[PDB]
């Protein structure tokens, strides 16, 4: 059988390492959103369209080089290349845009370029960002000030890039949305053959608290020249995968190098490899056994839908979601279930591919009069839009995870439902 | 100690001091067992049901209301002696004492009705007494059967003919006494509602000292399949004529209970007896003890593990809500069954949270006392014109009377169990409610 | 051969969980290891002739109980001479002989905070007697261990003291008492009176864990056969009551009125005798060692981390027995804390230290009774070979099987720090 | 006792988490590693590494292995950098703190079946006393056996390290496995063989397969590659040596970067660097867990003894196993259930000495004394050339206790007996 299930059936992780089979097929959708930087290799509108198809989610623009000018036309670039693809509603993809900030440069404070930057990334309506070079939970309050009133749905995920931000690691995931794991710099800063013991930490730290966790820089470094990666490149990525990364990055690979959309293709095949391998009966067991007891029913509606999933091979657990957040706390559980979140909020989508295995459906049907008939329609609609893109078939059964009343925090109500 | 610390804030250190809660939360069975506190009191109500055995001992209206306030929930009548004459005054007499507390859904206690049948004797099948006898559970409307020394597989199927068309909800629970109903244990369980251990025979049958083997793996093995299992006989013997058990004997029905057994009976303790009632009195304080010693950790992660995968929906609502209860510490389970089956597939995850099944059938709800922790209320309303809200409305009565009943307090997370539409076999629905 | 995985409930000991291994339990599957549970019965008038006490050995009994609540000191030394005198009755045979320890049960504190003059008399005489253990009754705290341990004197150094804890002081201050004792026992008789009855068997699990997670000997005692007393056969509760106790984690079971004035002294072992037997092999040794593995602390003792290591290697190969030389029992005690299924089989010149050992469950004592050779090497593999002599007589071995063998690099206590693997032959 | 600091070196916070996800968790970039590096390194002598002086670093640096590449080169080429490489070794004979053998690996060309170049190269290791051969394009178990008849009369001793490189290979696995030493992941052709995308899955695979059954597995290809130009590698470069170790290599390979490359030296420092901190992140607990519960039932003396041994070093933390083994089968056996606590392989044999580098955690010393009339005084001596070597090295100090696993009588074959040694 497909999916490596032979693999995930093994009652020892030693016995699902034997059990790993290159002929077993993966057969879900990939999980692990992949972040492309976007420059002078990628900003033209059609390189930008084969990339989404290639499998790029996050458009990260690095306020390291260029200009506002520079980067304001690659975002508007990048919109018009998602937009090119809303005349099929149940198959268009959002594509978040994330600002990854130049740094402090010196000084335990935010840079005034800093400032501007993150001002031009409230008015040009980003969805992340990528705080550069925090070593403290203050350098997180000072990012989320300078975003001010007008950015206070922006995600901060806080780039660990020295000794200092590892050594205070619990304080800034605290207070941040997530966290990058920036080997760049952080090879340079503490010793390079300690930065893979940094990375399984924080990925570990960060699936604990049900955080979102991105492995960055040099993944498929060789790709910026080469048509095919080296055999420790694709092992890098399929390890982040397996180290339980929430997303993938590519930065000189798609921002400067002569394959950006091969290497978004390559990331994205080998992404899909790593989660079937990943051993989910150790996993679920140590994330249910770890997670904290909950009085919030959003969260033991999580625990209790994941379960059914898994009792029942579910394809998936189709959630309503304003925030994005009903969809995270499923995420946290790594069900093997597609995570098929369907939401009005724009930002909430686009934001949503921080969290591995969820997919976002952005909703744009008319209304329906009484709220019960609205999200059923919602229901049917992430139902429809899953048959089309292969997530579903007729006989499969799903969960379906809803709310008590509209508006954000009430959900608390888990079905299974037999498809068609 | 991060796992409970919110929990811990938030309900209190003596919440997590009370009902071996301490020993719940350990890593190992060892340290599970290392932190078992003779200090830690029990909270929640007894789950394990209690049959007593109805004879000269036991048969008086008046000892009957005292037996059932005492705990009783299954009152069995022993064909093996009196007459039809004799078991049908004891049946109208177990009646008369379960109604005098019908006034209300807070005082109303159901009580199944078990006919022990007489047996095979040196015959190799359903002899002509048992299909008298049989026939008289039929007319007289008994609930359940607890078929004397099965065999094998048609050994059930004759019991099922006898009772006829009208017996057809009538639960058969096998009773396996030899050594061939240990051997052929898989087709009888099969086949049968349920198992009880009967120890008397087998302890004869079998050498004395192997009996607690065919226990363990007979509850086990019901616990696996999801069916009820009763451990008989000589549980409190020495109350049949003293006021206190001794040191065996509380000991035997606490591990029965660990075992994993869903009911524990009283034979000549209640029927015969000089303290029918302090016998029951004594199961029903043993059995609060027992339950919560197990250790669930352990015991619904090997469930998990040993159930096969389902496409049943109400077999995947079942797990989805034990999880959710024993995420939150829910006080209660509140589910919908017409026949008891719901109640059933939630009782085999072993929730540490009470079962609350409500229902209309008055048959089911004294049935549902086979299945641990299944708390059964007899909703006797009129059916609401809209659908929706006659499962609102009894959804809201299970709550009600559950918080008049202290299983409930304000504050609590419930879950609630029900279906999609109307009639058995569709549970599919989990909610998380908050108490207010 | 397939026979050998039918019997002793393999398939269910090799279940990937207690559930499955529950539903594996088999009354057909025979049990083949000897009985490593110990039996305590009381002594008393059914049980005090020299020809009653042969018998008893004979069906099982390894300690021999004097209940000081009864009788005079003339009463008790009358007691021990029978028992010896019964014991030495087999001293013919020194491959089959069975030493049996002699306890000595305390009438305990009254109305008193602490140890009574009688209790102090009593103490000196199991002294001047050679008593092997003192079940030390009604032990509240750490101190009246101490009190018990200095009317033992300089000459009782060597007296191993059990604490009985049958109250609700016992029970909450346990921590403190098993740490200054040798073992405990859960009284149940007096236990069952001081806090609700109902409460007993959590007492009892409690106990018996913390005693297993600290290698120290546990004994469940009190009304364990109680009907045997006047019937020949037990209820379903008594037996359940005693595989239970066995299934817990006890390292002996006692027999208190069933033995000591009953109708059935004999019956009532032989009944313990067969029930320990199954319900030993019931046990779920996968969880059971990798618990106690876990549990247990690192060790920078030798005698320590040599017996895990044999315990280890005694489960790798299916060893029959793990052969160990002893002259204070510690090294079989620290062998029996990881439950083998493996018989250890403790081969000792101390007389004293074969008696205590059935403290301790799984180990079957020897007592070695030639002087030594003048080459200390020789003198080794003299005691082995008496183990595995006596072993191949007694049905624990058999030509072909493993052996794992315990010794030590230098002769006195204390030196253990061998594990060896041998083919008999 | 040992202090605190002693439990908050070598990740043994980490190490003594209760669950995988916890132990991740407790990893701690300050947690310095204290035991001395067990995966080999097997570097490949070419041009950038031939020389006398450069192979002299290259073993200071911390090459265990030479590896040969015979699809480059000639017979004269390799017997040149052969004599070398022994030349470069024996300039350390003089110090027994900086006297270690390396073993010397005949890579073949490869191949329908086995080579005629291949039967000549084959022959040519014999000749030159080689110790293993990574034997290219393996496909099938009569590949192995073409191989194994190849290494003529002379050469039933040298090591068969089957190279997986294809679909075929990586299908036929067990089969190769079961009458191979070893295995290599041979990445660089697997990549083009098979996806790329794939060929992680083949490694992880490979590598469960040999740790289950005890024999010892290689990681090849590219693991620094970017070092063949550059002095420090990628960030995936680290992150892929350092998981070839947690995946559970007994041995990494450099090939380019040793070959032909500008930092040969380096190269192997960063291998010993990673692979240091990767050993001290493994997580033991439910490692020894698995391969114990994986493991059958024995009665074999060696492979009870060996558990029995491990267990025993878990207990009490061990600085040291020291075992007598004169074909290094004893050595094997301990390293199959992974101790943290280093192997220290006694021997007489030069040849096993060079060869138990393919086992992790196995630390060699030839004994070169003469033999003692009384055979109990022979084991004695060899034992305590072990615990003064240990102490010379810094593996032991004075308190520190040691298992000791020897035999009951002389010869291979008979190891049964563990000891618990302390330190004086
Ligand atoms: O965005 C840019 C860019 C924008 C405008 C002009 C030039 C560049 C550029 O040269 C560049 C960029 C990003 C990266 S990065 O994302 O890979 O870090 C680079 O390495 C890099 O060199
Ligand atoms: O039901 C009866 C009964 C009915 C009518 C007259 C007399 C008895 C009676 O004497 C009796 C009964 C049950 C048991 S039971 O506990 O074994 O089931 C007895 O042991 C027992 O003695
Ligand atoms: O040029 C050589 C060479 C030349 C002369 C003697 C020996 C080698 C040699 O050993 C080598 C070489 C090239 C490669 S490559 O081209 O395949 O990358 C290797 O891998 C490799 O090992
Ligand atoms: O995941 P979030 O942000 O808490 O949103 C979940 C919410 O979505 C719903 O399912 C539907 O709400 P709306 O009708 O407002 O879209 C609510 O019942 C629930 O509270
Ligand atoms: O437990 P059972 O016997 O399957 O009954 C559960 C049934 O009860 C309900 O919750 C309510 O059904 P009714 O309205 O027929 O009483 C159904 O939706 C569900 O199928
Ligand atoms: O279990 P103990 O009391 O520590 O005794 C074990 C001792 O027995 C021996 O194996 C043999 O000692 P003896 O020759 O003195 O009997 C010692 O090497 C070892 O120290
Ligand atoms: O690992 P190997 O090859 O089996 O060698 C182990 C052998 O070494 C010894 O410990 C010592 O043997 P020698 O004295 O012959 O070297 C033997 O007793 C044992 O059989
Ligand atoms: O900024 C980054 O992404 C880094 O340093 O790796
Ligand atoms: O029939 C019974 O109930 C018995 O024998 O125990
Ligand atoms: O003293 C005892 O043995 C008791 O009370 O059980
Ligand atoms: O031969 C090799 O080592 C390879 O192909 O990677
Ligand atoms: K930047
Ligand atoms: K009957
Ligand atoms: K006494
Ligand atoms: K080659
Ligand atoms: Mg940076
Ligand atoms: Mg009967
Ligand atoms: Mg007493
Ligand atoms: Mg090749």
């Amino acid at each position: 059988q497909q999916q490596q299930l032979p693999a995930a059936m093994a009652d020892t992780f030693l016995e699902h390492l034997c059990l790993l089979d290159i002929d077993s097929e993966p057969v879900a959708a990939r999980s692990t959103s992949i972040i492309a930087t976007i420059g002078p290799a990628s900003r033209s509108v059609e390189r930008l369209k084969e990339m989404i198809k290639a499998g790029m989610n996050i458009a990260r623009l690095n306020f390291s080089h260029g200009s506002h000018e520079y980067h304001a036309e690659s975002i508007a670039n990048v919109r018009e290349a998602v937009e090119s693809f809303a005349g099929s509603p149940l198959s268009y993809r959002p594509v978040a845009i994330a600002l990854d900030t130049k740094g402090p440069g010196s000084g335990p404070g935010l840079s005034e370029q800093d400032v501007r930057d993150l001002r031009f990334g409230v008015e040009h309506g980003v969805d992340i960002v990528f705080a550069s070079f925090v070593r403290k939970a203050s350098d997180v309050a000072a990012v989320r000030a300078a975003l001010g009133p007008e950015g206070h749905g922006i995600k901060i995920i806080s780039k660990i890039e020295n000794h200092e931000g590892v050594k205070r690691f619990d304080e800034i995931l605290e207070v941040s949305d997530g966290i990058m794991v920036a080997r760049g710099d952080l090879g340079i800063e503490i010793p390079a053959e300690k930065v893979f013991l940094a990375q399984k930490m924080m990925i570990g730290r960060c699936n604990l608290a049900g955080k979102p966790v991105v492995c960055a820089t040099q993944m498929l470094e060789s790709m910026i020249t080469k048509p095919r990666p080296t055999r420790a490149e694709t092992s890098d990525v399929a390890n982040a995968v397996l180290d339980g990364a929430d997303c993938i990055m590519l930065s000189g690979e798609t921002a400067k190098g002569n394959f950006p959309v091969e290497a978004v293709k390559m990331q994205h095949a080998i992404a899909r490899e790593a989660e079937a391998a990943v051993y989910h009966r150790q996993l679920f067991e140590e994330l249910r056994r770890a997670a904290p007891l909950s009085r919030d029913p959003t969260e033991v509606t999580a625990i209790g839908a994941v379960e059914a999933a898994f009792k029942c091979c579910a394809a998936a657990i189709i959630v309503l979601t304003t925030t994005g957040r009903s969809a995270q706390l499923l995420s946290r559980y790594r069900p093997r279930a597609a995570v098929i979140a369907v939401t009005r909020s724009a930002q909430a989508a686009r934001q949503v591919h921080l969290c591995r295995g969820v997919f976002p459906l952005l909703y744009r049907e008319p209304p329906e009069a009484i709220w019960a008939d609205d999200v059923d329609r919602r229901v049917q609609f992430g139902i429809e839009s899953g048959k089309l893109r292969g997530f579903l078939r007729v006989g499969d059964l799903v969960i379906v995870v809803t709310g008590w009343r509209p508006g954000s925090g009430y959900t608390n109500i888990m079905r299974v439902l037999s498809i068609s």
